[PDB]
């Protein structure tokens, strides 16, 4: 895998951000998490989970997406990576936070699964946000 340059255009909630990705406009959808749900007919820590998202990719001086091996995108069009914030993958980031659940994990793009599954680990035992 290796990391590609973006820039941020909008954050849309926690797991879902709009980048400028090789002078295209793309949704992203950031791969092996799941934020709770605040737009589909509010769950909690969505509000959260959308705002800390939003916070790490504005305060950002350099953004990166890492594509995994195999689909680069979903059936809705929407990008599939692991985003960085200088350096820090949001992915890992919410799951840290107890923001976001390990989810969605479709091989063969689980190259960073077993990362985020000691991050939410972690969470857990410190009974953060979604794990309170
Ligand atoms: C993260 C991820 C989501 N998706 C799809 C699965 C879910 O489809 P369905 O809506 O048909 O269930 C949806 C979850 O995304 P959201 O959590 O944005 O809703 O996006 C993928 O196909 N691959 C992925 O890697
Ligand atoms: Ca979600």
């Amino acid at each position: 895998l290796h990391k590609e340059p973006a820039t941020l255009i909008k954050a849309i909630d926690g797991d879902t951000i709009k980048l400028m990705y090789k002078g295209q406009p793309m949704t992203f959808r950031l791969l092996l998490v799941d934020t709770p749900e605040t737009k589909h007919p509010v769950e909690k820590y969505g509000p959260e989970a959308s705002a800390f998202t939003k916070k790490m990719i504005e305060n950002a001086k350099k953004v990166e997406v890492e594509f995994d091996k195999g689909q680069r995108t979903d059936k809705y069009g929407r990008g599939l990576a692991y985003v960085y914030a200088d350096g820090k993958m949001v992915n890992e980031a919410l799951v840290r936070q107890g923001l976001a659940k390990v989810a969605y994990v479709y091989k063969p793009n689980n190259t960073h699964e077993q990362h985020l599954r000691k991050s939410e680990a972690q969470a857990k035992k410190e009974k953060l946000n979604i794990w309170s």
